[PDB]
């Protein structure tokens, strides 16, 4: 008898090659995520577990799961985890730290781009034959002579900055806690206060954590400072938004657009989450969207697999994780 | 009498207020594009034209319109316009070298970075009403650790390559005026030959003119060179590819994608230019297309607009223009 491992979504067969000496295997290798029953009677007598983004864990969770050693979270915001119920049960969490940055940040300037631009109406166009060459129409905005704003400058702030420096934009941040004043000149980025950001920025490219204190942060209050026309591009987390004031700003047009990679709905932890994305937001022409899609290039998809594998795998053999967010004896 | 100069196209009225005060304008305020004939009719009698990307002049064009004195093109591609014909009959040429260069390589790169993640179709799942979380879908081509390859190192290519630089790919190029070493370790260029461009690169961006040598340069032979799953995108002139041997490659799945602003319907200087876009083109899943907006920005259009006015002003008070493509004796 290895200690068991349930893995609750699809994953590389070399991963599983990886894990198979070490663990008994529970997998899911299906595009599809069981229901939160079947995760249950999966968990019940597993030692180990890899989460992905559709996972949540909190203490009821845990108590119906007295078996688990280490919970391995193939992702960066592990706002659905309950980390202090962990650290109670006795239990690692593990996340990947750096992994995710790099494609979410390439991810966020291409929506940032392509809402601007607007690639979706413009690919819609040529699509249904109707092309006849350069027409003065789909005027949109650049990056070029902008002002970017950004909200968080930790990994993913600090990534998108790196790959703006040759594209003519004023950058600008606000933080709970800055960068040292030699990083911002390096990347010639300035520090605001959050209202500023809001009110002086043509782009405004979210870059924070879900939490208690950022938990619609960006409410209608400040989207009510926005320059009329101005951007707004979401890869972090849907609920640091609210996006009924998002969708209420778009139909006033003081907001130019909205793209996101992420959705209130995702936001497990939340009781008061929407069930849905509203119809009529996905339905406006100023918005472009992606499905979590953040992270979703295939050979880093690989590498932040076997990130979680090692980690539970470390976990397993009593060693703390690398990648441990808690601390146990 | 002032001379009448035939604008084709709207015109931001910054222009006209600058214009005015020296030409009889016949103007094209509406954002429809106007017949041949009907441009042959305005332009009969007219001592200068402001020309756009659908217009298209000939030997025959000119020798309609004996009165020409400078054609100004809002536009830095000049394929559709015969310079000889212009230099031959006296009639000045021009061009706007550099405002269209930036927001065209914007576009290019978000093509890129559009159709690796599978944008289309990714946002038409979200709008489908049917997405309930994260899924392990759409896995698609980052630019980290990339090679992209540029084929043309001019202006959109210099532009592209600028803004590449944070973005942890190898850069290589293959042109036809090769860059001094200095300029190639200042942006991390390495020169290559085009068929090892074509044959090493995950994204191959596009950066030529349209010209007797680059026509159907991108043909069956070079895209048989590609990388499985390699990446092209178009940004310069349609022209430049065989869309018919693009959709092979698509099709046999040796090109995992093709990202166009431009397409070989707009090369109006080639006779045998197919009149449409393919159907079977349009309808391949791993693609991404735009209408010619490179440089369909605001601010850039008022700012282009202003370069083909100053040029076609310069030629009417009997100066050289400073954005002269031809060269006239004085
Ligand atoms: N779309 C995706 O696929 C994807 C991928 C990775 C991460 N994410 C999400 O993006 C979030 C940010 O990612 P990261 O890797 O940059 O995280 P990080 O922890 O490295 O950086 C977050 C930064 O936000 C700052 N911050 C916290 N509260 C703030 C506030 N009120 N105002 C301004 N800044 C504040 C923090 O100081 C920190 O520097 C993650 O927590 C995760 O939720 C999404
Ligand atoms: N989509 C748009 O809206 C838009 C906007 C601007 C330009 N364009 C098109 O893109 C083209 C390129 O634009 P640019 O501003 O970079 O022009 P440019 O003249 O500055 O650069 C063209 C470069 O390509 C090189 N070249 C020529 N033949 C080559 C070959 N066979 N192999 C490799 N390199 C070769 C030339 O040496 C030159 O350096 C324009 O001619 C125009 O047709 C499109």
């Amino acid at each position: 008898m290895l200690p068991k491992l349930v893995i609750t979504h699809r994953v590389h067969e070399e991963i599983l090659q990886l894990l198979a000496p070490h663990c008994e295997l529970i997998t899911n290798q299906t595009d599809s995520t069981l229901t939160r029953e079947e995760i249950l009677r999966r968990c019940r007598d597993a030692q180990a577990m890899m989460a992905f983004m559709p996972d949540r864990v909190d203490a009821d969770f845990l108590q119906a799961c007295p078996e688990l050693r280490v919970i391995g979270c193939a992702l960066k915001g592990f706002d659905n985890f309950d980390v202090d119920a962990c650290t109670a049960r006795g239990v690692w969490l593990t996340f990947v730290p750096d992994l995710l940055t790099v494609p979410t940040a390439e991810l966020a300037i291409g929506l940032a781009v392509g809402l601007g631009r607007h690639l979706r109406a413009a690919d819609a166009f040529v699509r249904s034959g109707k092309f006849r060459g350069w027409q003065p129409r789909f005027y949109g905005t650049g990056l070029d002579n902008a002002t970017v704003g950004f909200l968080g400058m930790g990994a993913i702030g600090l990534a998108m900055a790196d790959r703006l420096q040759g594209w003519g934009a004023t950058l600008q941040y606000h933080e709970a806690k800055a960068l040292d004043t030699q990083t911002e000149q390096r990347l010639g980025l300035r520090q605001v206060a959050c209202s500023e950001l809001f009110a002086s920025s043509d782009f405004i490219l979210l870059a924070l954590p879900l939490n208690a204190d950022t938990l619609h942060l960006v409410n209608a209050e400040l989207l009510a400072l926005v320059r009329p026309g101005a951007l707004l591009v979401n890869p972090c987390r849907g609920s640091v938004v609210d996006e009924a004031a998002v969708l209420a700003a778009l139909e006033r047009g003081q907001l130019g657009g909205y793209a996101a990679d992420v959705f209130e709905m995702e936001d497990w932890a939340r009781a008061d989450r929407p069930q849905q994305i509203d119809p009529a937001l996905l339905a406006h022409p100023n918005t472009l969207f992606t499905p979590h899609i953040g992270s979703a290039v295939r050979a880093v998809r690989l590498e932040i697999e076997r990130c979680a594998a090692q980690n539970i795998l470390q976990a397993l053999a009593g060693e703390r994780p690398i990648n441990a967010v808690n601390r146990l004896p």
